[PDB]
């Protein structure tokens, strides 16, 4: 029962956990202070990144100058990982661009950074699950959606708002549960159990037509900050919908590999595939998109095409951030 | 950040940039020195290539034995691709036969070449302000467009500057004057020139114009693309899906009339062979005379297109004397790969730092794009990361920056 | 009424009748002592060559150490094109290796060099044409196709008899009359006037199945020393026939130029073509195969493909050599 | 005559000789110099490339911080094509990791590299015929060959020299000898060795051979062709048309077991990738570890083929450590394109000359081909041109010169 | 009974002196070239060594007075 | 829990006792590295630093001891 962490990108808050603040363009260890705890999830931050093991547990590195981590104003970065302190045992977190929200073991919701240095609950009116980015966050319990933050662009509700601080109903189905919220920057795609797409608000990137795409079925929506991507299964590929000025469009080309995981950064995409030409099957993950920092690999110029980072025994879970990769292995 | 800059075709002088002397028939990645560079746009001599990047600075490669490159006049030829010396950050570029004209973030428009080993300064009368001044330059003439106005200066044999006959003006001379509309781009042959005006009318011609070619029809036409061979016209017609094409064609230059299959999406024009582009991911084809493999292995110059490259992002084209250029990722423009804007923000999503005086605004690899209240107040409105290429457009009038001089505390010069 | 004669390519004796030594990879003016006579036939030797006008006339040029010019035997090499003295008004010429055959006005068939500085008569038993390669020759007259020369590989005659002074009977049809007789190195190949393969002799390069191009129409034979070329009109292409070690083989790619002239030199074909694009129709001239000499222009790499030389308002006539290419023009 | 060498793949020390060190995934043309030459072979070392030219020279380029190209300890690169400089006349050339072996003219085995910055002779036993010398290497191994026997130095760690193991040989010993029938040539992987005389049987192995391959299962087969990459053995199976790979397979360098519509005319690999010839003209794919572009614009090393290359004339094609080579017109083999031997003329046809004792043969320039009657009793059958880059082979045996000494007035070293 | 890439005035050629030799530029980079003692005997065709075309020179024989008096030299 | 490209005998990995690194060929040019520091804390994966591809270092940690004294330096 272990989980080792391997990152690699922008490292210059020292957000990779890694010790030093440069970036790295090839898969680091990245080693806790437990690192004998198995990894749920990995949120990242725009310059802080935190760890959410299952023993509820939550330990953190980064820059804190807005106070997404610690509550010592004069604690300005996170050299390495460090316990995040926390009111309760938390189940799910996730992070905006310079805030941290969880969501504990009682049900409660808080939320520190942005200015703020303290956990602060915010009040959200059976699973609890919460998802953010850029400058929203938003919490499903069943068929609910609740959502708070910006709003210049109606990604919560109408009219444009700049921000809404108390959390409001952003969408009720509401008769099938809602599986999880694919979010970018000023933009949210909300997906059902069933597999479809159920709604979407904020400005959605271009080609992506809204009514045409709700009567699919069987989607796994990802997003980056000004694109969204779906992973079709049946077809074994990723549509891309976006401006696409850095690679960030999946390569239509034929892929022969299966793909059993797909995850996205700010503006890049993890791929995960199955290696299945040896005697022993393994999974190749892939990096497409914008990668200067060295979070596709040792290729950082961008160009167009899936770009091999690794090769491994057992299935990886992989992470995105802001220009930084979490792949995550099972000893 | 990289810009990937294929070139083939007339090698003779290492025009090409690739080192060697000899001619290709298939895209060569043609590197600038070590890791390259983002390259906005590339401009096309008789023996010298000139490449433009995204910081004002110009690489080139070629012949040197009448200075269009290096000063040293001992240099003969420049070996592989080498920095231009430039008096001051370079905002657009052209190129003629034996000469290289530039125009800096000043104002100023300098050229070289032709005999002269040093830029000297082109005195054409300009405005100042965002009337933004573009160059063009083919032949023996050069044209510098500000806004409405068009000047120029070179040969005059054929009255393609004024009237009358005239072996050479030295100083530039007002070449034709709208009107109301200002002037898109000036398209320009060996001794003719076509002006046109953002609303794809032909506003003025002037010179030997190719055989078949009836200024006055084609005056009443709108929405034209109008590109330009040593000896002649070619008109991209976005509505019927077609390029119509004016001259002799004894060397296949004359488009081809077949309807074709996808839609055109680019035309660009070399000395005598044109390079299109056209959708569905993105495919480059040539056709005209290509007897040196700057249409692609097929030197025979036969009617039709020739298949060069397909790519998966927007790639634009550069033609030169029996050479053609792809660049892919260029600074900048808009699409798919084309590594341009990364996104346009409006000034009231942006966040404002008064004990800074500038706008700050959060980038996907952790840092901020930024932007100063002085600038923006001289009409400038892209904000870059500090740490990576990736660049912003900031949306807002002059109107807007008075909140801010206000909440700074500190009055603006108005 | 007036020939412009064009000449490139090999030029170390002399032959292209410059006056100069140097090889030519672009179209030379080559200007006899007349050059207001009309041209007939340019035949062509290893390093001589002669010019046959209309007016019965033949002057030459070029290597003379084996008497293939002139019977002056201190005469080594002729600098500018020179009158070749000829026992009667010639008719038809063709050249060997270092071997000069016409046929006058007389009938009757004489053979000039090879050691031999004097005009010898070769007795041959109504139209009569000669042709000639290499180290054989041929005369043709209504169906009776009689050659003498080499015979090493079979080309004359049955068995295998080192050489033949006497002209043999090589073939006989003997009914449909033969047009011409194309001639490689140490093969043969007969054309009736119907355009079909009436008889082949000697070693025929690789892939040429002649029982199978028996059956053709219409076909257009050509030969250089190591291979066979055929013209298809029909499909508007050449159909080659050989090692193809330096691109002899004839590019079959899709020819969008109507075909309206073949012709071959020792290792080099020559295309004519007709260019419509313009309002003015005219003729462009091609040249693939061995071309370092520059008989092939200025691309002297021997590259696959086709090499334009040039283009001409009328319809050219052209001849291949041995690593030479004329063109004639008329004013 | 010119060689069109076509280069790909990884470039981190500019060992594609193209000047930049961008990595390439399109076939990029690499001229030696000016002009370039005509290149007969290619071998490939870590991070350096060699190219043996038709007559017996090197030109080299690629790291050097071994010494395996320049001699001068303070170069610690090679920018561009230079020549290798050599103590005789090459006839066949090698290279291993930072090495590079050759083996000249006079039938001696030079070795540079690996921390040696000059040419030492290897002192392997061999014979003085017209059996001739050829050299193999991979790794931290090399094998010559002269005829039937077979002897190799280096690495030993996997006993692929001798029994038992040693991290190093610095003096050659005999690796395995035959029998009857002369070795043809010697596939060497990393650690491993497989020996292949003329009748196409695997004669024998030595080393850690990859997974799957039982060495008495193939031993029994014949007319087989044997590639190897680092870690996996590739039979090139003409008579079922397919490639059969034995090794881990974990990036795709097992052969793709599916049926090809195209007859297989050529097989190569380099260190972690294959590359296949097809006919129909000529197509060339790649297949295995290709992150590098080696294998094409595709670098996610998929199962299966890419086409990199479409020819006329069917090209040889060299394996490098996640580099590609493709060269047309070498020196020289058979078929088309090739600029091979012009032609084979038997010695009755030939023109002899006793006053110059050589004999001559028309050349289709205009010269004549020549050969020297000493170097036909020496056992050489090839007459040049003095003029052009043309050959011809002269087909004779001993007992036919007799006829011509005797008519020379000569008597003959018999 | 050239086919030309173009008509080209006397005016519009480059005259070197020194080889008494017209040059003009040419759309692969090099030059078509005509001697002018060529032109005197009535050629009017100018060609590109390094390729297909061709280009006509228009110029009548007391046009060729000054380029003759510019190399110092008489016809 | 990583899949590698082929398993080395320390001995046959290259030691550099100037930074107590092991380094060995990789098929693309570079070479595998891995630390003496990080083996004796149980590291067995030598990393490509411009590539995709791992190897295993196979060693026990008895076999450190030599190259711990060729750089002469104690664990
Ligand atoms: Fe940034
Ligand atoms: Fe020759
Ligand atoms: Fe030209
Ligand atoms: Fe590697």
């Amino acid at each position: 029962a272990m989980s080792c962490v391997y990152a690699f990108g922008s490292n210059g808050q020292r957000q990779l956990g890694l010790g030093h603040d440069e970036d790295m363009d090839t898969p680091q260890r990245s080693v806790p202070g437990d690192d004998g705890a198995i990894v749920r999830k990995i949120a990242c931050g725009g310059n802080h990144s935190v760890m959410l093991t299952n023993d509820g547990n939550l330990v953190g590195c980064g820059d804190n100058r807005r106070g997404e981590l610690d509550s010592a104003q004069a604690l300005r970065q996170v050299h390495d990982w460090r316990p995040v302190e926390v009111p309760a045992p938390v189940v799910d977190v996730a992070c905006g661009w310079d805030t941290t929200v969880i969501v504990d073991a009682d049900g409660r919701v808080w939320q520190r950074g942005g200015g703020c240095y303290e956990f602060t609950q915010q009040h959200v009116p059976e699973r609890i699950a919460v998802y953010g980015c850029f400058q929203n966050f938003v919490v499903v319990q069943g068929t609910r959606v609740y959502g708070w933050g910006s709003n210049t662009k109606c990604q919560l509700q109408e009219p444009k708002s700049r921000s809404l601080k108390e959390p409001v109903l952003v969408y009720d189905t509401g008769s099938v549960a809602v599986d999880y919220v694919a979010m970018g920057k000023d933009f949210m795609v909300i997906v059902d159990e069933g597999g479809r797409i159920v709604h979407a608000s904020g400005r959605l990137p271009t080609g992506f037509e809204l009514k045409q795409q709700q009567k699919r079925h069987n989607l796994v929506v990802l997003c980056m900050w000004t694109s969204i991507h779906l992973w079709n299964a049946r077809l074994n590929t990723v549509e891309s919908f976006g401006r696409g000025t850095h690679s960030q469009l999946f390569p239509q080309e034929r892929l022969d590999f299966p793909i059993v995981g797909v995850a996205t950064g700010s503006e890049h995409g993890i791929l995960t595939t199955a290696n299945q030409e040896g005697k022993s099957h393994c999974y190749n993950v892939y990096c497409w998109g914008w990668g200067e920092h060295g979070n596709c690999g040792p290729q950082k110029g961008s160009q167009p095409g899936l770009q091999l980072v690794g090769q491994y025994s057992g299935k990886p879970r992989v992470f995105g951030g802001c220009a930084t990769t979490w792949i995550v292995l099972g000893s």
